């Protein structure tokens, strides 16, 4: 984990949670060291600083049901002076355009969203990285559904 | 506020500008430090060394017009010695592969695109990030489109 | 001297290379610096460290064939000790879901995909991008298929 001594963290989502995202440590690699700990189901972060931020979520459907599908997903921080999640990543996507599978009954898409960031961060920030659909969440984890801060 | 004697840069668009893709600091987490001067729409680089060079863009539409639109997203570098636009990051995305809607016409769409990667500056060369189509922006979420450096 | 004395890379596709992807330092914005060394078109590791490991790749093809394309994109650490490759980063990409374009020959889509993670490598290992249809690359592309490493 260390050595260079950055808090650093790359944490895996979990096969487990049936429709959920729960983050895991301690998966091959899946650095949780010098810092940062994980909480409730999130990063906090230790020093100060700017941390380069990170996710990837893979997003599986097989069919699209009638109405828009659209898909999302978000990293905020939780700032510990003035509160609240503020705003820092998320990305949209709506993987079907109307199709709606009866014909040849549902063959899937596959939608992966990654977010990347360098954020000024501060000692003992809470960061949250969340979907709205965790019931389209793709199972074969490691560099599938991914999130991760370092400290530049 | 500044960590470390890095320059960084996290530059966004000004969501108040009618078909361009013109870049704005000042915002949230919208550094200019060490150096690191933005200027006709692009970022003059202060160091010889490393930087990590990221973007994200977002491209939203409601039903897909004629056939075939090409959303692009490019960092170049305009170099201190090939004093030229060289080509550092770029990306093609095809928003929607047909529908033209007709039936029930304007359904939304959504395409994220992000870029980034190591790279060795020099002292003088301006970085840009265009996309070539400004009116598919998206200006009603700001953790979305940036464009940002970092010394490493 | 101050360039840095950090294991660094950024290796470009070979637009010479049929259905292959052949990487390539040895151009114009392409580093290789500080021991690490691609060797069978894989980065061997110099140091023990953590490193940022990034990829992207384009993909395009006119058309959309019958059943389910499905373009995939992943690094792999093979080791030094359990040296066979592990998954630490993948996605996939479905971008035909229907259209078997019949009395039309067919638009043009274009899939890019994005892998960024921080990783704790060991010395001597290797990495390697590989996707599963090489015969649908793009490369008029700068950067648009490149793979790189930096230590933090």
């Amino acid at each position: 984990r260390t050595p260079s001594d950055k808090p650093v963290a790359h944490v895996v989502a979990n096969p487990q949670a049936e429709g959920q995202l729960q983050w895991l440590n301690r998966r091959a690699n899946a650095l949780l060291a010098n810092g940062v700990e994980l909480r409730d189901n999130q990063l906090v972060v230790p020093s100060e600083g700017l941390y380069l931020i990170y996710s990837q979520v893979l997003f599986k459907g097989q069919g699209c049901p009638s109405t828009h599908v659209l898909l999302t997903h978000t990293i905020s921080r939780i700032a510990v002076s003035y509160q609240t999640k503020v705003n820092l990543l998320s990305a949209i996507k709506s993987p079907c355009q109307r199709e709606t599978p009866e014909g040849a009954e549902a063959k899937p898409w596959y939608e992966p969203i990654y977010l990347g960031g360098v954020f000024q961060l501060e000692k003992g920030d809470r960061l949250s990285a969340e979907i709205n659909r965790p019931d389209y969440l793709l199972f074969a984890e490691s560099g599938q559904v991914y999130f991760g801060i370092i400290a530049l």
